[PDB]
């Protein structure tokens, strides 16, 4: 409303008050409030040079007006009409709720994806655009945050707070907001792993349990926690994938043991997944249903092999 | 990223008035640069209304964009900075000694260090005031992570001197230190006795225990004090003795000779109080010491009888 | 409290007395073995007057004497360290005191192995490690005059003084100087840039292990025998002992220069400095005099240190 | 509480058949079993007994201790009820101190000799008050049943001095809940709630910090003016400042105060005079003394003998 | 702090007081020191730190207390001769030299009768006397401490001059 005010008193000023046309005389007053001050309308009568003065503080106070806030609004909106029309975006965002060891570590295999981290603590926000990612300021318990995270159309949303109880109240806060949206959640406390899945989440992984096994199954030989620890860095040329079995597949009623796919391509095969339940080291006897999903560990170029050894 | 946005302003307003107005690629640019600059010489006004629009537009949204090269400017008066720093670097043969913490021991060190280059690492940003006053370059980082050991530049430095807030934590760091330079000369306060040992474990070549030396000073001290005033007192330089250390050259007079026959003290002046073969010292040598070639004599002397033992330790001419 | 200790003792002593027919001497041993369950056996309830006053007072008994010993011992805590607190009866130069629990204190006390030293500290947890370190444990807030007094400052050999800040510190010495002016204090100081003011307060010696640090680490980044050297002699582990010599009246030296001395040549201690009254000269020039009562410090082997001592005597 | 019985009847039952003994013997040998008296008038008789001996040292163990634990904090809440009657008597001139500070430990140094009760919320502080002379009564005084617990009404005045002065504020409200007739002397932490603490029920506020700023400002100038104020309130100059009652039917009702020449006849300087609730200092010379009026004056304590004989009838 | 007219020290604790107190000491030890006493038990090491005078408001507050007990005139004296709000000002007179009053006795010079000023203490240099009795011999350059209105000041005022 301010960019009205000097707008207003000086495009007449120079309309009437030293005879100028409609063009002219507004031309005069985005130079002069901008303190541009080209020139082509200067005071050529004292009545203009007594406006002039008074113009020049409501000009300052319209173009500090529309400096600080159209170019704070200009960077952001700029963001959002330029990814529109110049290049496409691939798929729906990521939501990460907290900002912990386990959120960062995660944002580094996410390099390339857009993603966006809610935490209530601000100093977090530089580090988080280091990272590659938006930050949103708020506490991600609050539902009125939540939805400034645009949760709804979202991939995901991983959620590790300081706390379990916090974690939870974000999870059914999530859930009504968008109740299908994935959820995955840390869990500080074994004790309190049911609990974070009645609240919706619909994958929980427990850092500190996982440890704790790790460091039993290492007195003896460390070989368990080196086998997990490398085959999740893509630094390791194993990667573990899950590969899908397309419709109309070759291998469909293929039993496993038929189908020696360790011996084909160089797959490991370590579990089939079906739907939201996963079987490890299937029997020899089991059946190849199209749409089950391949738990394996190999290199890209045998898993490329295994892709096309799948098809129709 | 979003400064990287500002430059498009400029470019705007230059297509603003290369067309809307009929201007040159010359013509365009001149324009803008007095536009955006709020200088506003005033040499292109609309003579179309078809410009007052694209110039309005482009010369507010231009002079946003002239404001905005400030912070990149304050950014690039930290480069030319850079180029200042280049040639201070390279001014005699001794490189630069990095300090990673600040506490009083650091501070006064630092005061000492006056004439060497010298970098402060510190996680607290405040100190930075403390260090620039104290006449040092800051660096605001955790020394513990390496990547800000890095920033530094550690690597190559003539040594560098840690008192962290805790000794867990100085380890932490020497053990950062001896992941990138294990070779570069570390020394390293130690706040309790009980890990010395572990300090050195890391890494750490030589360790300042001031606790130890304190309360060993005030035990001494009860008595008569001349213990503490003498260690005190040789330290700071407005003594005229000074306590020098002396290597003995290659080919020396003294090669072979015993610090009995050398009769040192007598010859001049400057007082023996060990000599050190390595990483080790003798005090008050034995008169059957054969001082070999390298051995460094530790000495209190007046500056002329300094300059007396020097020459009298020098190699025999070719 | 010592009113519910009267009401068995007095009950008990009569209702031996005249509900059980007994003397004062039956009867107090009566109930001093019914409340204390000695039981010694002299006066058990041979009638129910008895029997019955005998639970009641043995239950009240037992019940206040429970309440009383407690509430003695609590007084025998105090009393008996108020009984050992009146010994302190010696105007002799015996004990000292330390100021203050830092890690210097603790390094310092380690260094007076056979000696009876008094820590006074605000915070009660340090008593476990000042009795396992070899000294005796005062709580008390060294800044406050009447707990400076409760370690017996004055008269004492010497006070030691390491607060947590240097403000702290100040302020105690300042109260040590309104009890007994002339006892040594030394001083620890955090900041050198207040060591006058330590010294203004009234501290004769005033160690700065920040500087000394400092200063050592500035000068290790060549060649690191200068810190090695100070941190060297104050271990025991070198055969070398830094000593404090003083010249005796009527010695073989007193007068004669040190060069004509020539206590280097003579005895094989080194001389670092001579000590005169406040002021230390280090390396002194070969024409020092000797005057009487001038300190000589030195390094030398403990069999060389006697003969330095001979070398001076009459 | 119903466990302690079982032990003892169960006792009186093993001696009562297992050692041939009354119901009476019985009972009273587990009374005595159970203190470990062993005065002796029952030892085992029989190695059923015996065994009963054994058996009951566990049985007979746990009423014994559980006893004294109970009772005694029914005797230690009976003396803080006989605590509590004790402060009853001497409650017609008994003074309170609400809260802890240095401002109430120097005034309860000036009241050495008289019946006093401090009741702070923290608990350390008992050691200290003891040492200075005063009984302790843990208990937050914004709460009014602690104040109880301070026989607050009917007491000669109550002193209060608060962490803030909202504390110390509230804390009047709930002295007036009790007797509104008690005097209240309160510190005020700012000059800003002077008026509020009055408004409370604070018959007289005291405001030190506004007394040391004025004695700092003028200091600078000459000190005398601070050096005044602290020298006649310690009682060890000769010159004490006293207040001196103007009987009713005196030498001086009516009589001017220019005509008495106080100064002059009596040596006693008058900085000022009392009418009820206000002082006015360097009263006019002609101001009438009414009956009840106080005289505020420094003096010699001869002198003020000869002030207190020259007012008289 | 050199070359100022007095410094006024308040800090938070009494030991920061004083590391103060010793710190200006060592710059101007001469310029006027006044300080605030948080604790009785140390006034006395403030002023061997160089505390020229002393005000420590809470042993006044307290003595104020107990005093206000019985009547709290005492405490209203105190606390209304320092404001300016109150008509009674309390100021300090120097005797001019050549006074008039110059070995007048106090009684002789009858200055409660003369000016009204209450003469509540008399000044001889750095200590005061309070109630100075009747034969008090006026010396000149005494400091006379008094309550009064500010126009009967002005009487004592030209009262003491030659
Ligand atoms: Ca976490
Ligand atoms: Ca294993
Ligand atoms: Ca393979
Ligand atoms: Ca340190
Ligand atoms: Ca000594
Ligand atoms: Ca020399
Ligand atoms: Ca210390
Ligand atoms: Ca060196
Ligand atoms: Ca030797
Ligand atoms: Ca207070
Ligand atoms: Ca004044
Ligand atoms: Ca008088
Ligand atoms: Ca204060
Ligand atoms: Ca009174
Ligand atoms: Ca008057």
């Amino acid at each position: 409303l301010l960019v009205l005010a000097v707008i207003i008193y000086g495009t007449a000023g120079f309309h009437f008050i030293e005879g100028e046309s409609w063009t002219v005389s507004l031309y005069w007053t985005f130079v002069t409030i901008a303190t541009v001050g080209y020139g082509d309308y200067s005071p050529s009568t004292p009545l203009g040079m007594y406006f002039t003065v008074t113009l020049i503080v409501l000009g300052i106070g319209t173009f500090a007006v529309a400096v600080e806030r159209l170019l704070e609004f200009l960077i952001n909106r700029e963001q959002m009409k330029l990814i529109g029309l110049i290049d496409v975006a691939k798929s729906r965002h990521v939501v990460i709720c907290g900002w912990s060891e386990s959120t960062l570590e995660c944002l580094r295999e996410l390099r390339g994806s857009e993603v966006f981290v809610l935490a209530e603590d601000e100093n977090v926000r530089k580090k988080v655009l280091r990272s590659g990612a938006n930050f949103v300021h708020g506490d991600p318990t609050r539902v009125s945050d939540l939805e400034k995270a645009n949760v709804r159309g979202a991939r995901a949303v991983i959620v590790d707070l300081e706390s379990d109880s916090e974690t939870i109240h974000c999870i059914l806060g999530i859930r009504k907001i968008d109740e299908s949206v994935r959820i995955i959640a840390e869990a500080e406390r074994y004790e309190n792993i049911e609990q974070l899945r009645m609240a919706g989440a619909d994958q929980v992984i427990s850092p500190f349990v996982i440890s704790g096994r790790l460091m039993s199954r290492s007195i003896d030989d460390g070989y368990e926690a080196m086998f997990v620890q490398d085959v999740l860095a893509e630094e390791s040329t194993r990667r573990m994938v899950e590969v899908p079995i397309p419709e109309g597949s070759k291998l469909e009623g293929v039993s496993v043991l038929d189908a020696d796919i360790h011996d084909v391509t160089g797959v490991i095969i370590i579990g089939v997944g079906r739907g939201d339940e996963l079987i490890i080291d299937p029997p020899r006897d089991y059946s190849f249903r199209a749409g089950d999903i391949i738990l394996g560990i190999g290199k890209p170029e045998e898993i490329e092999r295994l892709k096309n050894y799948i098809s129709a």
